[PDB]
């Protein structure tokens, strides 16, 4: 099989509009994310042919990455901050689901979400 298309990253249907919760989500949370030293797993969309991975989106039907998220942010694709939250605990839950526990990718996105969790909290009033 082929790979499915990426997800979207604009929708001409969804109202979109820019927040101080969603730049803070672009300029603060994913540029951390992004610099840190587990970050390139999850930079791109899972290549599941390039991976030999059959059955990866057998398995996960709700795919999401970081690189999806970070367009999603440029162009102000969100209407809201929790959309985009749900879109990480998308991306680490499909990780978790996929492999087991105590592999080596689910502990580069456990630190990943463990320092996210800090970046939201950081958000100041
Ligand atoms: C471009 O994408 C990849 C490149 C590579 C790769 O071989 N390289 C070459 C070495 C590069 N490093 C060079 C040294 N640098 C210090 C770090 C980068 C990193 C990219 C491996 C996996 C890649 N993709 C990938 N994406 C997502 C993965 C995953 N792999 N992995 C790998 C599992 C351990 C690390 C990633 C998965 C493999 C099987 C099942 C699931 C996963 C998974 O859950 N995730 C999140």
């Amino acid at each position: 099989s082929m790979n499915p298309p990426p997800p979207e990253t604009s929708n001409p249907n969804k109202p979109k509009r820019q927040t101080n919760q969603l730049q803070y989500l672009l300029r603060v949370v994913l540029k951390t994310l992004w610099k840190h030293q587990f970050a390139w797993p999850f930079q791109q969309p899972v290549d599941a042919v390039k991976l030999n991975l059959p059955d990866y989106y057998k398995i996960i039907k709700t795919p999401m990455d970081m690189g999806t998220i970070k367009k999603r942010l440029e162009n102000n694709y969100y209407w809201n901050a929790q959309e985009c939250i749900q879109d990480f605990n998308t991306m680490f839950t499909n990780c978790y689901i996929y492999n087991k526990p105590g592999d080596d990718i689910v502990l580069m996105a456990e630190a990943l979400e463990k320092l996210f969790l800090q970046k939201i909290n950081e958000l100041p009033t």
